Formats: structure tokens, C-alpha cells, sequence
């Protein structure tokens, strides 16, 4: 009679012995090598209608069990003295907002995170009973072998239809401007989804000065007087400021949530690293082992030539597009003027569609090529995949702008091509990401019952595939903003007016489109902070090269273009030095957050002294 | 009847009440707020001859006390399973090389470090008894108020004349080439002095390829064929390799010694930060407080203009030297050729003496200006002093080479001036640092008795003022090597042949010149790693600017010097990127050291799981 939080769906062809052994490995207590979780079928009785739903199981626990599970996970909650400490059952009266009659203290996400962590840390100590090919060993996780061998079909947490609606009431900003409730988003969806929406809320409120400056700069032709130099330098400094204020805002949020203080959990091998069984050198346990030189050979002799081949084909399609552009320019030169200006925006649109096709095609190819190299952890696997996808997306997005700026050197054609590329890529992004899937979701949607209808609905819901495309879009948004801020700053507003929909659209995507994602703790954006800083470092060189190519600055040095290049290279190195000087001088965390972390450190040092003295 | 390790010399005008209270605060046990150290006068009886030595006291302890003090300090020793763990008395049988009859387990340096740490962590819980002006408060260290108020004259550890000689037998490499015993140096002098000698042993074995290549490059005129491009690029890559291999070698040494695993101790306020007494916000104790904005005002409005004024006077003396150089060149143009070539090396020698005067003059000025800003810790105070001294020493050493290379652009005069500046600075360094003081030390030296003679000798010995000048010399050695490796690579051998004496000379300086230094733990060189990396980053730009100025490469692009500058700036940014790519790709610690640290981390995680399960 408990409250269901997570639904586990087994497969169809699962024998009874594996079912009873798993149920005996689920219901048994934590000291007997079980998990001491409340277990239930989807229906206590069954008829001929629900026989195809006989593998859905409900998992809960009791409050002291969940509190002990919060102790086992290592949740960092606030104490009564406004300090974020780890949760322990012996010191449980010290924490802020804790009563003995409060069922709203640990949220359902943390409980589902704890239940996922208790299902994840449930290892078996030679085969799965009932299945021959399910190769097990002592020290192997049960959930990994049940997921990979096709016994457990899906494990999904449950949406709360009365707390999602009270979130949806404050999420859809259909009336006017409104601060997004990132903390309630956090309390319902974990910290990783909130970090994506927090980075998006930060990136929305960091292109607003760019949009506000660039709004009279585009209608009124004020591109003549400052010539995009003040705003681009301001943008790049603001990007450095925002990449520190994102770090500041992430420190503010993750101190307010506690994930600034959560320790680095030791990472299990990722689902799909297979080798031969042996003794792990680091941990001393038994694990599959793969030689690192074979993996490094499979990377640095197979993956890198494949990435280079895809880069060469992207450059070849880029050169094909420029031959088509010159032919269309000749076709515009041939026929006329009235109907031959709109035809010039078509091949860049066609190239953008081919870019958005090649990006998805490369995404399948990079996923296959990185799941084949047998990476051990998931962070390293994610980093290599992020590296491959970032390289291809940078190249596919900025090759035409680099070819326009540094080979053709034609700012009028650069203004036309940058505006056409940015708006069409943004429109195709908004069409292929959410708008065409929302109509299909509306079409698919048009096509104890409160749980079974929900479980049937969440069986066929979509899974959340991480915040990677949503950061890649922001990376490409940051690419469209900072790379070509010189010829067309108004496009930044066309990004913000996209993100002002995307903030709605992703919210709808979290509300009526997907299943409930599993809660994942994250203290920062990860390598995306480095990627945005690398973008902000590349944009320094790009902004200075756009400074160092105008006819206004070249009018200062009309005859000697060898001192202009030297001064520009000196300014570029000075800008690189000032960016690095700003990055080394500004501390990441503020003073009082550092003082609070120092107090938490000093308390541990005083705890060590008391533990030494006894 | 104990063994004396550290001698404390009180002042003359010290009343008996302060003496008896300190002796009662020394002899009393650790639970009664004392230190439980064996205390002794220098002489149990006194005659009229030794009445002026009545303030010398001997401090020791017993073995279990020293083991408990090693537990209290947190020494990291090797276990029986070849693992470096912290020393505890309950697990004391686990550690490598430990018997119950071994007096050679804890060295005298660690015992003196423990005795210094026990004298340092001995706080009083309103005035010093007998002295009115000695302003005390509960929570204030006794040794700091006894040192600053002139009651304790000096506290010095004792040299071991039979282990220094067995060190001196293996230190003076008077016969031939020999690996310096850095571990025995470590076991006698602590890890900081060994880290200086380890960095010097590394820097000696990293200029040997530079010297070996540059030795036939100078006698046989092979400067024509490669023109210093291969060796300088190799040197800068080697400097990056050596700044990683210093990190590798420091990781190897500090894992072999244990200081890679020692935790960061919380830093007390430095001796000389005075404010008003109040509640410390971080620790919660009672401390003197100073407002940070007043300190930041005293820095950024007084110190930085003073540094700028000293930099302007250094530039003015540099410009004065160049006017003297042009006048002397005209004087060489006037008189003749035979006696007018040696006169050209005199003003650079005079400028070098003025540089070595201005560096010492700036050192007094920077010490005064940084002890006046009331810095709280000693690391921040040392970092600001290191920042000021590095800026002035970089400017005073490389201004003439930058003015020769990028303003006069005369490589023949650059070769002559760089060779003359390097050799004269090295000769004046070897004269003013050790050679003239060794003769004066020989002169001063020519001018239970085994302890009293030693204590009288160590009363008048010199104190070791840290490894700062000895790193500044290496920084200037690295400056003379990597900044002007193009016009004169043979000077690197003249550095190595200096360091081959300096390795002897500093050893003599540690053997027959100074008092025994207090043992100081250090895990790295500190900010000097960043300084050498910043030097290795600056030397990238300098080597490429020396590549981009020769007539050999300019013969490739005779007419278009605007594409040469663009290619050189692209090569410079590529070299900066490759240096940063090499710095981000190469891990600091090796694999097995990381595995051993991971095992020590995994053992703590397993300890946490067992502490959670009970």
C-alpha cells in the first residue's frame, strides 16, 4: 500500500525462476544482500485484458529506509545554521526544514535517485538463474546484466501529474516575461536538467545586451559610426564575464542546492565496455579488462582517419556549395534583379539543410565509432563523443564564415550570407528539434486507473537523451553570435527570440512529451565550460580578425599593411593575455561561498583534531 | 639525559617569572595544556665563564612521545605493502622499516619538525607574565609572542656533526661526475631543501643536451647551417618536457618520501599581520583583524606605483646604458681596433653590476613594501613578494636583449652583448653569492664541549633565508638560456659549468656556512612551477620572434614581409596552442602513482562504507 516512485518493466520471455530470484533479491533486507525495498506487482489481481502488463513492478520504501538511503547516497542538505552538510541519521535533527511529521523533506527525485542508486549498487556475489547466456560473476551489478541481456525491458520513474501541473502553471510563460523557476525545476527534475535550464536562462539573459544594442543598430543604419567594434569587444568580454558568471551562478545554485559540496563518486565501467574477465588493478575487484593500447590503436588509427574523412567530405561539400554559389551569382548576373535576389538565399538554405543532415549523419557515425572503441567510464566516452561532435559542428558551421571573411573578403556578401545562414539554421533547428515533433506528439497524443493509464502512457513516452543536443544548439547559438557579431548583430535577437520559444518549447518537451528522467547530480556543466571558454577564446581571434579587416582601420594605415598586421597580432596576443589574465585573477567561487567552504573544511580539521585527541 | 635536538636561546633581560612560567608551560603534559617535552638548561651547573650562555635550553622527548608527535603532525610513511599512509600509533606495526628497537625510524629532522610543530601549536588561553607590553589573548601562539617581543632570542635545531660529515663525504663531488644524494639530503635537511637541490639536479641534467649540442656549434662555426632554429625549438619543447618531468620527478620523489600525500595544513597568520583584535569570520576564533580594502588600497595605490617608479628608473638606467654604449661605440670608432674591442665589454659589465646592485636594492624595497601591506598568510605574502621580484628581475635582465632584438635588430652586436651579459652576470652571481662570502666565512672561521662549542658556533652561524634567491638565480639562468638561445647557445654550458660549481658551493654553504634549517614540508616548487611555465611560454614567443627575424627565413619571402608576419603569427599561435595542448594532454602524475593514489582513495571509500555500515 506504499507510494510507487519507479516502475520496472521486465521483458516478456522471462522465466519464473529468474522472476522469483529477482523478487527475492529485491525484497530481502540490506544485511542479507538484498535491498529492503517495498515491492509490488502492477495489479494484485489479473484479468485477460492486463496480461500483457504483467511485468510492470512498483518499487518504494519506508521513510527511515529512504532517510538511510539518503545517508547511503550522500545527499547534502542544509543544516539549521544555514550550512550545507551531508545527511546522516544520527545527526538528523540538525538539518533545516526537518520534522518528524514532514513527508515533503526528501523530494521524489532524491528518493528515485536513491532507489536508482540502490538498484545500481546491488551486485551479485556465475550466471543469472534461468538464463544461460547471461554471463555473471561475483562483483557484477544485477541491473546492468538485466538491462543488457534483455530481461528488464525498462526502468522508469513516475511523473507526478499534480506537481508537474503546478510546475507547468509556472513554466509556460505565455503571458509575458517571467523568471523561470529553476529551483522548482530542480526539485522536480534533479539538478542536471535544472543546470541545462539554468545555463539557458543565463545565456538568454546574456544575449539581451547584445540584442538591445543591436536592435537600433539594425533598423537605423548605425553600422557606419562604430562599425561593430565596441559591441563585439563588449560581447567577448561579456562572454568571459558570463563564463565566470555562469560559474558564479552555478556556484550560487549548487551551494543553494548542495551539489557544490557533493564528493566525486567513483565511476563504474560504462554499459558496453567488454573485455576479458580479470583482476582490476585499481580497485582489486574482478572486472572485464581490455588493453589500453588496442583501444588507443582503435582510436588513433581508425577513429581519427574516419573523423578526417568526414571533415574532408564536409570541406568538399563546402567547396561544392561555393561553386554552386558562384554559379548562382552568375545566374543572378544573367537573368535579372527582382527575382534573382531571393534565389541567392536558396543555396545557403540548402547547405544549411545539408549541414543539419550531415550533423545527424555524423552523430550516428560518431556514436557507433565511440561505442566501438570500448571506453571504460561514461565520462571519458562522453568527452570523446563531445570532442568529435564539437569538432564536426564547429567545422560545419563556421567554414563558410571563415571562407567568406579570410578568402573572399567581401563584407556585403558576408552580411547577406551570415544573416541567411543564421536565420535558416535557427529556423531549421526550431523545426527539426521541437516543432515538427510537437505536432507528431500532438498527433500521437490524439491517437487503479491513475497509475495504469500513466504507466501505459509512460511505456510509450520518449526518453531524455541527456543535455547534449541542447548544449550543442547553445554552442551553435554562441557560434552564430560571437563568430559573426561584426556583419550582423541583429541575429543575436533572432537567437534570443528563438530561445524565448525554446524555454517554452523544452518546458513543453518536459511536460507533455517525455518520460520522467532519472535524477542525475551535476556540479557544473563539465567540459562544456571549457568548450564555451574555448569558443570565447576562439572568438577573441575572430573578433580581432574582423577588427583587422575593415576599410575603416585600414584607412589609418593605407600604405603600410606590415605594421597593421604587427599591431593586430600584438593586440590579438594582448587580448589572449588579458583573457588569460582575467581567467587567472577572478576566483571561481565568491568570497562568502569560499568562506563557507573554508568553514566546512575547518570544521573537518577540528573534527580530525578531536578524533586525534581521543 | 636525553638527546638534544633543538636549542632555544632566550634573551638577556628576561625576568625569572616569565622563565619559570615558560618552563612550566614547557614541562607540563599535553593534557594539562603543556607540551610534555624533556627540558634542560645548557649546563646543570654554572661558573663565571658561561654566565652569558644561561638562556640556551635543550628540548627533546621520548620515543612514544615522538611517535605520538608524528601522529599529531601527520607524517606519511611507507607501509609494509609498499604504500604511503599517515602514521598512527594504533596501526604502527603496519609500517615499513619499523621495529620496537629502531631509533633510526623517525629522523632527527622529522623529530625537530614535530618539536617545531609542537612549539608552534602551543597557544595560551591576557599578557605574558612579567612583561607588560607583551599583548596576549586566549588563542594566541606563545612562540610568536616570544619571538616578536624579544624574549626568545633564537630557536635553532642542532647540526649532527657525524651525519653531516657522512653527507659531506658524498656531497662534495670533487673527483668527477656523481649523482647527488637527494634522498640523504632529504633525510638530513627536510624536503624543501631537497626540492631545491632536486630542481637544481633536474635543471643541471636538462641543460646538458643544450650544452652538448652547443659545444661543437660554438668552436666549429656551425651557426651557419641550422642557424639556431632546431636547438631552440628543441630547448623550448624540452623546457615544457622538463617542466613536466620536474613535476614527474617531484611526484616520484614526493611519493618516495610521502609529501605527495600530505594534506594541506591550515595556515596561521604570518608573523607580522597586525590589526585590531576581533572575531575571525572563517575560524570563529579571536584574531587581529585588518580590513581588506585598506590592504588593497595600500597595494593597488602605493605598491604598484612604487613598482612602476622602480621599473621606470630601471628603463631609464637601461636607456642611459645605451647612450653610454653608443658613445663607447663612437669611442671605439674614434681611437682604434686593438684596445677598443675590450672596452666595449666594460659598460655591459658595469650595467650588470648596476643590475646586481639594483636587484638587491629592489629586494630591500620590496621586502619593506610587502611587509607593510599586512598580508595575512605567509604564502600570499611570499607570492606577492615573488611577483614583485620576478617582474623586476625579468625586466632588469631581458630589457637589453629585447631592445637589441626588436629595436636595433643587429645580431652581431646581439651575439656580443648576450655573451658578455650572460658570462658577467654568471661570474658576478658566483662572486657575490658564495665565493666572496666563502672567503669571509673562511676568515670568520679562522678567527660537554661537543654541544657548547657547537651552540656557540651555531649562535653565530647564518640562517637560511629560504630557496628564493637560489630559484631566482635558476630563473635568471633559465632566462639567459631560453631568451637568447639563438645568438649564443654556448652560454648554456657556461651556466652548467656554473651550476656544477653551485651544486658544490651550496653544499658547502649547507655544510660549513649556515645553521641547521628547520625542516619544512613541500609537495612542489609552488608558484615557481607556474613561473617556469610562464618563462617557457614567454620563451615560445621569443624563440619565434628570433626565428622571424633572421635573414635566412627572410630570404624565403624577400618582397612580401606581410605574409611572413602572418605566417609567423600563425606559427606563434600554433606554438602557443601546442604548448597548451601538451600541457592539457600530459597528466601530471604517472599512471601507477595515480593508481596508488586511487587505491589510497578507494581504501578510504571502503573505510567510509564500513563506517557507514556499522
Amino acid at each position: 500500500s506504499f507510494t510507487p516512485l519507479v516502475v520496472i518493466e521486465l521483458a516478456q520471455d522471462v522465466k519464473e525462476e529468474t522472476k522469483e530470484w529477482l523478487k527475492n533479491r529485491i525484497i530481502a533486507k540490506k544485511k542479507d544482500g538484498g535491498a529492503q525495498l517495498l515491492f509490488r506487482p502492477l495489479l494484485n489481481k489479473y484479468e485477460q485484458e492486463t496480461l500483457e502488463n504483467q511485468n510492470l513492478y512498483l518499487v518504494g520504501a519506508s521513510k527511515i529506509r529512504m532517510l538511510l538511503g539518503a545517508e547511503a547516497v550522500g545527499l547534502v542538505k542544509e543544516c539549521n545554521d544555514n550550512t550545507m552538510r551531508a545527511f546522516t541519521y544520527r545527526t538528523r535533527q540538525n538539518f533545516k526544514g526537518f520534522d518528524d511529521n514532514n513527508d515533503d523533506f526528501l523530494t521524489m527525485a532524491e528518493c528515485q535517485f536513491i532507489i536508482k542508486h540502490e538498484l545500481e549498487n546491488l551486485r551479485a556475489k556465475k550466471m543469472i538463474p534461468g538464463y544461460p547466456q547471461a554471463k555473471l560473476y561475483p562483483g557484477k551489478s544485477l541491473l546492468r546484466r538485466l538491462l543488457t541481456s534483455g530481461i528488464v525491458i525498462q526502468v522508469f520513474p513516475l511523473h507526478d501529474s499534480e506537481a508537474l501541473k503546478k510546475l507547468e502553471d509556472t513554466w509556460y510563460t505565455r503571458f509575458a516575461l517571467k523568471y523561470q523557476p529553476i529551483d522548482s525545476i530542480r526539485g522536480y527534475f534533479g539538478e542536471t536538467i535544472a543546470l541545462y535550464f539554468g545555463f539557458l536562462e543565463y545565456f538568454t539573459f546574456a544575449l539581451i545586451p547584445m540584442a538591445v544594442i543591436g536592435l537600433p543598430y539594425y533598423l537605423f543604419v548605425w553600422e557606419d559610426y562604430d562599425k561593430y567594434v565596441i559591441f563585439a569587444s563588449f560581447n567577448l568580454i561579456w562572454s568571459t564575464v558570463i563564463l565566470e558568471l555562469w560559474k558564479r551562478g552555478c556556484a550560487n545554485m549548487t551551494y543553494r542546492w548542495g551539489t557544490l559540496l557533493m564528493k566525486r563518486k567513483f565511476e563504474e565501467p560504462r554499459p558496453g565496455f567488454h573485455g576479458v574477465l580479470g583482476i582490476n588493478s585499481i580497485t582489486g575487484k574482478e572486472e572485464p579488462l581490455y588493453p589500453s593500447y588496442k583501444r588507443q590503436l582503435r582510436i588513433y588509427l581508425v577513429s581519427l582517419p574516419f573523423v578526417c574523412l568526414c571533415l574532408y567530405f564536409s570541406l568538399y561539400v563546402m567547396m561544392i556549395y561555393f561553386d554552386m554559389e558562384v554559379w548562382a551569382l552568375g545566374l543572378h548576373e544573367n537573368s535579372g534583379s527582382e527575382w534573382t535576389s531571393v534565389l541567392l538565399y536558396v543555396p545557403s538554405i540548402i547547405y544549411a539543410i545539408v549541414i543539419e543532415i550531415m550533423n545527424r549523419l555524423y552523430r550516428y557515425a560518431a556514436e557507433f565509432l565511440t561505442s566501438w572503441e570500448n571506453h571504460r567510464l561514461e565520462s571519458a566516452y562522453q568527452n570523446h563523443l563531445i570532442l568529435k561532435v564539437l569538432v564536426f559542428n564547429f567545422l560545419n558551421c563556421f567554414a563558410s564564415l571563415f571562407y567568406i571573411a579570410f578568402v573572399l573578403k567581401d563584407m556585403k556578401l558576408l552580411r547577406q550570407s551570415l544573416a541567411t545562414l543564421l536565420i535558416t539554421s535557427q529556423i531549421l533547428n526550431q523545426i527539426m528539434e521541437s516543432f515538427l515533433p510537437y505536432w507528431l506528439q500532438r498527433k500521437h497524443g490524439v491517437r487503479d486507473a491513475t497509475l495504469y493509464e500513466q504507466v501505459i502512457l509512460e511505456k510509450e513516452m520518449g526518453t531524455y537523451l541527456g543535455t547534449f543536443d541542447d548544449y550543442l544548439e547553445l554552442f551553435l547559438q554562441f557560434g552564430y553570435v560571437s563568430l559573426f557579431s561584426c556583419v550582423y548583430p541583429l541575429a543575436a535577437a533572432f537567437a534570443v527570440l528563438n530561445n524565448f520559444t525554446e524555454v517554452n518549447s523544452d518546458a513543453l518537451k518536459m511536460c507533455r512529451v517525455f518520460k520522467r528522467p532519472f535524477s542525475e547530480p551535476s556540479a557544473n556543466i563539465g567540459v562544456w565550460q571549457l568548450a564555451f571558454e574555448t569558443m570565447s577564446v576562439i572568438s577573441v581571434v575572430t573578433n580581432c580578425a574582423l577588427i583587422g579587416m575593415s576599410p575603416q582601420v585600414n584607412a589609418v594605415f593605407p600604405e603600410s599593411k606590415a605594421d597593421l598586421i604587427l599591431i593586430v597580432v600584438a593586440v590579438e596576443h594582448a587580448l589572449l593575455a588579458l583573457k588569460f589574465i582575467l581567467a587567472f585573477a577572478i576566483p571561481d567561487k565568491p568570497r562568502h561561498i569560499q568562506m563557507k567552504l573554508a568553514r566546512l573544511e575547518f570544521e573537518s580539521l577540528e573534527a580530525l583534531k578531536q578524533q586525534q585527541m581521543k
